[PDB]
């Protein structure tokens, strides 16, 4: 037992990661297939990205203005295209350790392993969740963009972001792998706001469910609730109203546990009306809402790839 | 910028981890060149745990009744022997993935990256550290022995850690990978003591420079402090004496922010009596103590493997 924020095996990933240099600016890459991916402002200078016009910059540039390298196997471009905000680079090379692999566009809530990489080569993964302004609280330094974030099943990489540039606020965004952005971001450098956050309540409940299997018990109370008086103190904390197909998706851990959805969230209620009292749950003082039911489900049960 | 609990990419051992079965039970080994390691409880039936006997029970098992999967492949065992509380089988293939690796074994207040799998194959990655009293606060179920905790220096493994057991209190224990176990344990199914615990200041004042690096610095002070003056208020809360080892340990931190260690004490102190009062320091409500000043130093720099 115990619980912890557990990323995915990285090994499927670091095979894909390659360095890519336009100009003086160098970042990472992802190589699938005979195609390098990596985020469109790799072609500009420090100047350009005040307001940046990509077409008319990426016209300036040819297949040789592009240094494609993975480890030091040099890569020879032979094809570039803007899609939305990534850059495609045609390579003459198909990449021999590329996985079964899709690309996803996550929801809100959902959360995601990143492979955080400098110049090509992987520095650490941790776990993140797409915040409900679509934004991500990750660790990135300079050199950091091309940066993927993945979900694996069984033997299938699910790409689903890769980073681009770091908010005034600290936070980070980026997009999907066809090169849309997560939430209402550009890429240039200006002020750009993230709306309001709130906190992910599904994500919350399934980790009290988590708490309930490893033995924290004490915030389980003898009062229930509907969900239209729950939601009414949801919205006053900024908590995501709870609908029917949350409660659904908590079925697997609510019939584990043999505690009812509408219970789990009588005491959620209790707790965010009364505070923690200095108590804590899992190890932690505050309400932890970066675990979906999936992610509690395969801890505690113990599920592989 | 942004601060995460950040794991080594975990590829590199993810083509050393093997399927270990011997009679009914099966865990988690160690392939690596033609020795293949794992905990020597893989010999037991679930009534010999309660006081076993290793070397008799050994002496019923031959070559043959071990039998090692490396994804669907067999190996041959043509081999056996015990060292300390670890099974070395010897195979008759060398694995072709072994990376340059050493084996450590680590100290108190360090941290590591825990690869855990399920019968041979890796479920998730996450980092841990060693508590004072020789235990690790992981995430582990049934089958999960064998699992190995691990650093990375660029190109060369360092294995520490090896899964074994679940003591009362929801924490584990472990080996070395010479079989040693951190701590008092042994590997039997009685009650067994951990000793008291206590927070890791040289730890906790690293997370405190990060969340300044960070442009977290609420908690800094217009106070001061000495060694021993902190030491009788650490001692107070049980946190282990600051050395002026672990005051050298704190340079480069302490010169890149360009806070002295005493100065950062008096905040760690004034934190310590007075509490937060509900604000958070890099989105934690408590001190965080499981971050090594090295792995502080690795995400606000960049280093890469
Ligand atoms: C990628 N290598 C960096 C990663 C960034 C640096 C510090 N922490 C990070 O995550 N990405 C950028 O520097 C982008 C590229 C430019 C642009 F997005 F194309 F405009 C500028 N970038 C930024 O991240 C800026 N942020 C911003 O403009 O927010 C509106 C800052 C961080 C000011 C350079
Ligand atoms: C290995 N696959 C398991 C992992 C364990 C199961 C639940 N959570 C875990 O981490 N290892 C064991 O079950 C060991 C093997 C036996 C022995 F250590 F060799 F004696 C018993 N094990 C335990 O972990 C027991 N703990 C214990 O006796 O500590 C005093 C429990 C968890 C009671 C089976």
């Amino acid at each position: 037992s115990g619980f912890r924020k557990m990323a995915f095996p990285s090994g499927k990933v670091e095979g894909c990661m390659v360095q890519v240099t336009c100009g003086t600016t160098t970042l990472n890459g992802l190589w699938l297939d005979d195609v390098v991916y990596c985020p469109r402002h790799v072609i500009c200078t420090s100047e350009d990205m005040l307001n940046p016009n990509y077409e008319d910059l990426l016209i300036r540039k040819s297949n040789h203005n592009f240094l494609v390298q993975a480890g030091n196997v040099q890569l020879r471009v032979i094809g570039h295209s803007m899609q939305n905000c990534v850059l495609k680079l045609k390579v003459d090379t198909a990449n021999p350790k590329t996985p079964k692999y899709k690309f996803v566009r996550i929801q809100p809530g959902q959360t995601f392993s990143v492979l955080a990489c400098y110049n090509g080569s992987p520095s650490g993964v941790y776990q993140c969740a797409m915040r409900p302004n679509f934004t991500i609280k990750g660790s990135f330094l300079n050199g950091s963009c091309g940066s993927v974030g993945f979900n694996i099943d069984y033997d299938c990489v699910s790409f689903c972001y890769m980073h681009h540039m770091e908010l005034p606020t600290g936070v980070h965004a980026g997009t999907d792998l066809e090169g849309n952005f997560y939430g209402p971001f550009v890429d240039r450098q200006t002020a750009q706001a993230a709306g309001t956050d709130t906190t992910i309540t599904v994500n919350v409940l399934a980790w009290l469910y988590a708490a309930v299997i490893n033995g924290d018990r004490w915030f389980l109370n003898r009062f229930t609730t509907t969900l239209n008086d729950f939601n009414l103190v949801a919205m006053k904390y900024n908590y995501e109203p709870l609908t029917q197909d949350h409660v659904d998706i908590l079925g697997p851990l609510s019939a584990q546990t043999g505690i009812a959805v509408l219970d789990m969230c009588a005491s959620l209620k209790e707790l965010l009306q009364n505070g923690m009292n200095g108590r804590t749950i899992l190890g932690s003082a505050l309400l932890e809402d970066e675990f979906t039911p999936f992610d509690v489900v395969r801890q505690c049960s113990g599920v592989t790839f």
